[PDB]
C-alpha cells in the first residue's frame, strides 16, 4: 500500500559527490567545476 512513487535525491554529482533533491539544484552546483580553461601560467 503506497500512494506512489517515493523517489528521493534522485539526483547526484559524481565530479565530488554531492547530492541534491532536484535536477535544478545539482546542474547549478556541477557548474562550481566547469569554468576550467587550459591556457595558464602552469600549462605543465
Ligand atoms: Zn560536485
Amino acid at each position: 500500500g503506497s500512494s506512489g512513487s517515493s523517489g528521493e535525491k534522485p539526483y547526484g554529482c559524481n565530479e565530488c559527490g554531492k547530492d541534491f533533491s532536484s535536477k535544478s539544484y545539482l546542474i547549478v552546483h556541477q557548474r562550481i567545476h566547469t569554468g576550467e580553461k587550459l591556457s595558464g601560467p602552469s600549462s605543465g
